[PDB]
């Protein structure tokens, strides 16, 4: 990796547009306002310690991007001086600073995340250079926010229909690692999604969190045996039930999860499951039911179908909230279509249907870790503040026909108000200490950093009220 | 990177699901049939193939520590330890497995078969499917180079009616989404995916993907121009944009210029800042250093006709040879606010609808061009439609009752070309009876190698529209 050639192009070319005399350039990270009230920062600590400490500036680094640059804009415009100063006077280290939120903190829209500024005056370009790497924690925040928010709503309609929370953390399920953008995406999105949730299927999670967070649990996030169409569909058309019985003899002591929409997803609930291997289902334990699994139709209309079967060739409960309850032998799983709106409008047609929540699992691929983008919490990262002739001035954008656009002045501070809420302190009027210390604690200075959070209290910090 | 635990969790359990005796499991990769996205550009794979693929991709240390997660994962010990054992004994960690795929930068419409994946050897029956996961993730160049290859149509047909010719096409459409992506890793993926059809990028984490993965004869795949961003102009202080304006223009005076005009007031800065009091320095730039004007905000369409009437009421507008009228030009335009395929369709019409030339505009996309893609956009499928056991070879399927959409293909699987131009996927094995010719599909990955490889030049000439 090179950072010298981890920025947008048009960077290469700042330094020489900043005022001349500028020894400062102070910028911040938010989730500027526009559903979405509050946000879980995390990320960052994993941008820190893959990417930005340490001696990341070498000889052939500067080299490398000194020859890449000059065919790419068809001109020598990159600061090989600026680069080589670093490397000479700070043995490769980047002069930054970087406060933040403690990650997993869960603060409203329109607040101070984390601060960038440059220690060193000739590195006043430095800055801005690094906001792209920085501004891709967009995605975990996202990730971690969306996944809080699923949870909310899984929390709301479980107790209202149950009357506990029981089994909330794995209601959310990881279906995206093959629907992700990539290795790295699977890992990082894996990772923020189980800042509040334990199931996932993307594997890629549990290491990133082992390198660079760490659990007191030997891992952060577990899974159950499951089918797949080729486990199921290589037995052949005529061969459904023999795969299904094959499989849950196989998983006889653990949840096992069969998707069962191959052929007939009504069918297979109706006959196979409900009749023909009737006596392989009643006899399951609780701790480890058969997970039935739909696949495949409209998301809302094809679990009630199945839950309707279900009830009518098993026995149904009602529980202490007058819902009705599966044999605990006997649970669904949807992960078709499941983002946030499609998952509160199968909860919600489930309490209609007088079925509780207890029931069902909700699976989520492309949903949870790839449908989302950085205008959805409004992330933004923005000068706010400059030293020029020795003189600092705040600094903002305010385009006409946005008044969403418009950033903070000044140096900022993140407080805790009296009331336990959040309040962004714009131009150093933080210093005053009013509402006591500031929140934004040094997480990086100088290629070092300097404060590092383990993936259990990021877990205590995004915790619900309920 | 351990590609044991480079899999979806429930994956690892699959080997005790197939039917017992089972020598073979054959898969395929498809963009299943349903902006209407009629075909798809196939790029992207052998990045994957040398990246996670190749080589000893198993070691003693990757077997210990995929049993020890997994043991903890599933509380309980299914990893196929055994398995994974004789990958590295009889191969040298080496995958008995081969993949078979279309030319990389080959447009094929949907429905089509893509790629396939077998074991060589009867006891990887089961790594067929496992390496699922990393393999459908080629869902996402695939959809990055469609998506682009697809703005690329819009901007031909709108350059070619506005002027008569394509001339910087390529350049008609930039990549300023490195910092919109999920990652580095993504981003890297994603501008490669937009270099297939366009030379203009911001995302450099793509040139050194294309140079490891594919290479170029030309040193570079994609360029850039100076620009300034909101810091630059904003640093200055709020009643100086006007300083900020001449200090940048001056010091990029040799070269084409982009300069963000919207961080207080794009109509006032096209107006008296760039129309009045520093017009001297705009109309002095030469033809190949230009003033590339950038708004960013408000509605897209709306900003982009009043910005080219404000520009046409202070510099002299001319008119090319099919009667649009054309900014001086030492001054463009690039509108990167708000860029996806539908808004840029939008902004080229309204423009065309009110005679400019497509000459005078450049578009910029983040978000539109390199995140807000999913794998259901093409509906990219991996399925498996083969499987021997106990010695028969049987043609396995799925087809949901409520959704004929999801149906997937019988059997042995080959591509070809019709007489008429036009493509066949061959089910069943028919491909074996060489009536449709040779089967489109090449060997490109067999037993832990890749035995075929593609340069990015191919690819670009493979992906190249008709126009
Ligand atoms: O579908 C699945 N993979 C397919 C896939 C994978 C990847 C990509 N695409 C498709 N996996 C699956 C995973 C978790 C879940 C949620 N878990 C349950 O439903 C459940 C309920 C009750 C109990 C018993 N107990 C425990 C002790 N406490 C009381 C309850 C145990 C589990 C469901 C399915
Ligand atoms: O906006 C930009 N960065 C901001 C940013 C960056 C990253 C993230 N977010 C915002 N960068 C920018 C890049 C390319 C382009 C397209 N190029 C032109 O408009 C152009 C026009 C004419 C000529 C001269 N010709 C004469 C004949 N011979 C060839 C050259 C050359 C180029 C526009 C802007």
């Amino acid at each position: 990796f090179n950072i010298l050639l981890a920025t947008d192009s048009y960077k290469v070319t700042h330094y020489k547009q900043y005022p001349p005399n500028t020894s400062k350039v102070y910028s911040y990270f938010e989730c500027r306002e526009k559903k979405y009230e509050e946000t879980v920062f995390y990320g960052l600590q994993y941008i820190l310690n893959k990417y930005l400490k340490g001696k990341v500036v070498t000889k052939e680094k500067i080299q490398e991007a000194k020859d890449v640059y000059k065919e790419h804009f068809q001109d020598d415009v990159f600061n090989e001086k600026g680069w080589n100063y670093i490397l000479e006077k700070y043995d490769g280290h980047l002069p930054i600073e970087i406060k933040a939120v403690p990650e997993g903190f869960v603060i409203p829209r329109g607040n101070v995340l984390f601060t960038v500024e440059n220690t060193d005056p000739e590195c006043y370009w430095l800055t801005n250079w690094i906001e792209t790497i920085l501004v891709q924690s967009w995605y975990p925040i996202t990730v971690a926010t969306n996944s809080r928010e699923q949870k909310k709503i899984l929390a709301k309609y479980l107790l209202e229909t149950s009357g506990n929370l029981d089994g909330l953390e794995y209601k959310l399920h990881d279906f995206g690692y093959r629907g992700v953008s990539s290795q790295e995406t699977a890992g990082i999105g894996a990772s923020a999604h189980l800042v509040n949730f334990k199931g996932t299927d993307t594997v890629a999670g549990l290491a990133l969190i082992k390198k660079y967070y760490g659990t007191k649990d030997p891992v952060p996030g577990y899974s159950v045996p499951a089918a797949e169409h080729s486990t199921i569909t290589a037995w052949g058309k005529d061969h459904e039930k023999d795969a299904f019985e094959h499989i849950v003899t196989q998983f006889s002591s653990v949840p096992v999860s069969v998707v069962s929409d191959s052929y007939d997803i009504y069918n297979a609930c109706e006959k196979i499951w409900g009749e023909d291997l009737r006596h392989l289902i009643v006899s399951r334990s609780t701790q480890a039911p058969l997970i039935i699994r739909p696949d495949s139709g409209n998301p809302l209309d094809t679990v009630l179908k199945v839950l309707e079967i279900l009830g009518k060739k098993f026995p149904v409960t009602e529980n202490s909230k007058g819902y009705k309850l599966l044999p605990p032998y006997l649970r669904v799983i949807q992960g078709d279509g499941v983002d946030i709106n499609t998952l509160q409008e199968i909860v919600e047609g489930m309490k209609q249907k007088m079925w509780s929540i207890e029931n069902i699992a909700f699976g989520s691929g492309g949903g949870l870790l790839q449908k989302l983008t950085r205008d959805l919490l409004n992330c933004s990262f923005k000068c706010s503040y400059v030293v020029t002739n020795g003189l600092g001035i705040n600094v903002f954008k305010d385009p006409v026909a946005d008044p969403n656009k418009r950033s903070k002045k000044g140096r900022l501070s993140l407080h805790r108000t009296p009331a336990g809420n959040f309040v962004t302190l714009e131009e150093g009027k933080g210093d005053l200490e009013e509402y006591g210390q500031d929140l934004l604690h040094t997480v990086f200075k100088n290629g070092k950093v300097t404060k590092s959070y383990s993936f259990d209290e990021i877990r205590k910090n995004a915790q619900l009220n309920i």
